[PDB]
């Protein structure tokens, strides 16, 4: 039988996904044989702050979902003192498996992907969130279409920081901008099948030449020249100088059609 109850709703669990600890998601099947995902968090352990970080996170994928079917779906949740239950879309296969998986991304494919990322990410800074942890894996293939996954208000389910930006390191002693960088350190690696700072690995190195102006990050000339200006742009060490999202909403590689 193997039976999930949310809300008064019988699902069919088939697997663990992804994390196993603190919180955990599984993938499911429902009555209509309608196959899902549900996210689970154990409440016996968490702090308020986590508990307010889920509770706000809740809140706003709730809200934000009808402005936009590029953020991952909740059908519905079930909230406890012990533990919170989401019904959610079911995942084809996160952007992060898909890329280090084949090597080879069609440039339609990188340009549509690439809208699919802008319009998410655009949606929540309309509402004032800044993701500020961006990174491949928040995103999820569905039905060839990206969606974030998650708003980086909750701590949801390694530590990479190859995507992080220049001011998060030089201020450590925050902006929408801020997006921008890692949605371009993305893009820049859907474009040279590496990340900008990838081989640099002694780690107190990267954040070095992260902030570093005199370490020239590089941009192999290549036909779509559009790409080329839009990476330049999303990668400027200086946030007033990068670009923002409007202003790549309405950039050539975005608006120019050539299939």
């Amino acid at each position: 039988n193997e039976c999930i109850s949310v809300k008064g709703r019988i699902y069919s669990i088939l697997k663990q996904i992804g994390s196993g600890g603190s919180s955990k998601v599984f993938q499911v099947l429902n009555e209509k044989k309608q196959i899902y995902a549900i996210k689970y968090v154990n409440l016996e352990e968490a702090d308020n702050q986590t508990l307010d970080s889920y509770r706000n996170e809740i809140a706003y994928l709730n809200k934000l979902q009808q402005h936009s079917d590029k953020i991952i779906r909740l059908y519905d949740y079930e909230i406890t003192d012990q533990y919170i239950y989401m019904v959610m879309e079911c995942g084809n296969i996160d952007l992060n498996s898909w890329l280090k998986k084949k090597k080879s991304i069609d440039p339609w494919e990188r340009k549509s992907y690439w809208k699919n990322m802008l319009e998410a990410v655009h949606t929540i800074h309309q509402h004032g969130i800044v993701h500020s942890d961006l990174k491949p894996a928040n995103f999820l293939i569905v039905d060839g279409m990206l969606k974030l996954i998650d708003f980086g208000i909750a701590n949801q389910m390694v530590g990479t920081v190859n995507y992080m930006p220049p001011e998060a390191i030089k201020d450590m002693s925050i902006s929408p901008k801020s997006d921008v960088w890692s949605l371009g350190c993305i893009l820049y690696y859907m474009t040279y099948g590496k990340t900008p700072f990838q081989q640099i690995i002694n780690q107190i190195s990267k954040l070095h030449a992260i902030i570093d102006p005199n370490h020239e990050i590089e941009f192999p000339d290549i036909p779509e020249k559009d790409l080329q200006d839009v990476l330049k742009c999303c990668l400027k060490r200086d946030p007033k100088q990068r670009i923002s999202i409007p202003e790549l909403l309405a950039h050539p590689y975005v608006q120019i059609q050539t299939h």
